[PDB]
């Protein structure tokens, strides 16, 4: 296991909890701790990856230019696929914060299903990209 994807491990451990949405986890979303937790984990996870992209193209045979400037572009595109992901997640929960903000005391039952649905959708991504990426880096080296 790479540590990139140990880094994408402890940004998987973590977006479970809060999908559990419990109240300890609806007390730290509200106080934007998990979305400061969530960002530092995204960032640790891309720059690992950054600087594993690097290694891998430094330990390769060399090949004509052509073929190395797409194999490195399409490595940036399955690094890109991860990023949003991730981003996306920090954003839906910024996003469910500000809302509970304006909500006045009303149940945040509604709310909690959405966001929920949407997690398991975004979490959905971030399988299929991650496996990909580590598929592509494989065959890179």
């Amino acid at each position: 296991g790479q540590r990139w994807e140990l880094a994408l491990g402890r940004f998987w451990d973590y977006l479970r909890w809060v999908q559990t949405l419990s109240e300890q986890v609806q007390e730290e979303l509200l106080s934007s701790q998990v979305e400061t937790k969530l960002n530092k984990l995204m960032q640790r996870t891309m720059e690992e990856l950054k600087a594993y992209k690097s290694e891998l193209e430094e330990q390769l045979t060399p090949v004509a230019e052509e073929t190395r400037a797409r194999l490195s572009k399409e490595l940036q595109a399955a690094q890109a696929r991860l990023g949003a992901d991730m981003e996306d997640v920090c954003g839906r929960l910024v996003q469910y914060r500000g809302e509970v903000q304006a909500m006045l005391g009303q149940s945040t039952e509604e709310l909690r299903v959405r966001l929920a649905t949407h997690l398991n959708k975004l979490r959905q991504r971030l399988l299929e990209d991650a496996d990909d990426l580590q598929k592509r880096l494989a065959v890179y080296q």
